[PDB]
């Protein structure tokens, strides 16, 4: 498979996935209807999203890692896919939830070759191949923010914070693309329990990085050997190369 | 003026402002075109939105008090306009921003008769009148949650809180409707410096107060004395009857 393929497939699934949900009333979205392989409940939207996202990516040959359905496939290539990031927003009809496909030639994040987040309430499009990162056709790049008094997104503020502004929108995938295009000066998942799964942020990272971004763990060590498995989880700090050492500093 | 006019007018305003703001690209949008008469910079979006509002507003026998031009009008019907709160999100393509309006038969909140707040990005039209709270033409109502383990919109999480989750979309006016409609169970703007201004809170308080919401200043004082001008500031502890007093202590 090629990085051109991933778009092709990512865009099919995005369209399919968007519509299934578009036609599903908020009353219908919020009903729990099962429990996921991830060990969390399944909402009705989640259900339809998966099934849509999974009718396509099963037509292909990959090893796709998902929530409701666990690890399926034998494929050479691994896809960390979430067909509806921010279910609570969707369930609410609050327009911050997307599809998030991340493909890799190997088992680890290091061998990522395409990232793709699509807002299914807006139809906004974020992806990145080996030729940059884009927000709907035009290429993106992070931000020259040099100091901490900056517009940041954080999970979760616990005390005094120098930031120009903080935000929590409810879609870490989406959010990580908010960073990537200059909207925010960083992303922060500092939740000591470490509660971000690979399908949760694998993509978002990739594009942020492709947009020129310092995206690491709490210790600033690489994320490269993160796993397309269900038990993989991560904390996240992301900013431009020159901001990072301070927030690293800062929250240390 | 009566409840039905205001609803028509409001709709009117939302119309052009949406047409107006939607034509502008982020790049023009984020332009610092000058200074609003409230002590903060006017971005072109701000000016464009406020522009097309007053065009529709000051033909009416009403006094207006708004972010950019301040107080302007000649009648006893007071209006609390924010032609676009969520400017930040508006200049970076974040679909949570709205024009807010509230009409009163005096310059005190306690004489408001109309509450209108419209998600300029998605078309979510919230509103309040005698008949009750509506959303996209559908009666709405605050949750019924009674524990501290809720979904909390808060300015700001200065510490460890017991909430089940924290969100901050960065538009009061619309985030009050996520509580009004009970999409979230509680809206807290407990910024130490009384930061919120009348045109951020008027439509929201009324709309949510009508949704069943119980809405008070930080300490619990009634907001009915809250006056329609350029200098008031508000803290806001909104929550259903059962939850509200719980919060008045937790933050104490
Ligand atoms: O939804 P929570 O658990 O309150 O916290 C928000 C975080 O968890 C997630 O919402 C999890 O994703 P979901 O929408 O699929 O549940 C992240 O997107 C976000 O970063
Ligand atoms: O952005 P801050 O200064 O951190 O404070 C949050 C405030 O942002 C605001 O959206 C500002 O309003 P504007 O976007 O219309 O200027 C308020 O609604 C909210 O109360
Ligand atoms: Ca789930
Ligand atoms: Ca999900
Ligand atoms: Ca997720
Ligand atoms: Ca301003
Ligand atoms: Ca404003
Ligand atoms: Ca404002």
């Amino acid at each position: 498979m090629d990085e051109r393929d991933a778009l092709r497939i990512s865009r099919e699934i995005a369209g399919e996935v968007r519509k299934a949900i578009a036609s599903m009333p908020l009353r219908e979205r919020v009903k729990d209807v099962g429990m996921g392989k991830d060990g969390t409940p399944t909402k009705a939207a989640d259900r339809v999203a998966e099934d849509a996202a999974l009718e396509i990516l099963r037509k292909e040959r990959v090893t796709v890692v998902t929530e409701e359905s666990g690890v399926l496939g034998e494929g050479d290539v691994f896809v960390a896919l979430d067909p509806l990031d921010g279910t609570f927003n969707a369930t609410r009809g609050i327009p911050v939830y997307s599809v998030s496909l991340c493909f890799s030639y190997s088992d680890k994040l290091k061998d990522a070759f395409f990232g793709y987040v699509y807002n299914l309430a807006t139809g906004d499009e974020y992806y990145a191949d080996s030729s940059g990162a884009y927000r709907n056709g035009e290429r993106i790049e992070v931000s020259d923010a040099e100091e901490l008094y900056c517009n940041a997104i954080i999970y979760y503020p616990d005390r005094k914070f120098p930031f120009k502004r903080m935000r929590i929108f409810g879609s870490a995938a989406t959010e990580l693309c908010f960073f990537a295009d200059g909207s925010f000066d960083c992303f922060l998942d500092i939740r000591p329990g470490k509660m971000l799964r690979i399908y949760d942020a694998a993509a978002g990272v990739f594009i942020a990085e492709k947009a020129g971004g310092k995206v690491t763990e709490l210790d600033g060590e690489s994320l490269g050997n993160k796993k397309f498995d269900m038990q993989e989880r991560l904390n996240i700090v992301a900013a431009n190369e020159k901001l990072h050492p301070k927030l690293l500093e800062l929250i240390k």
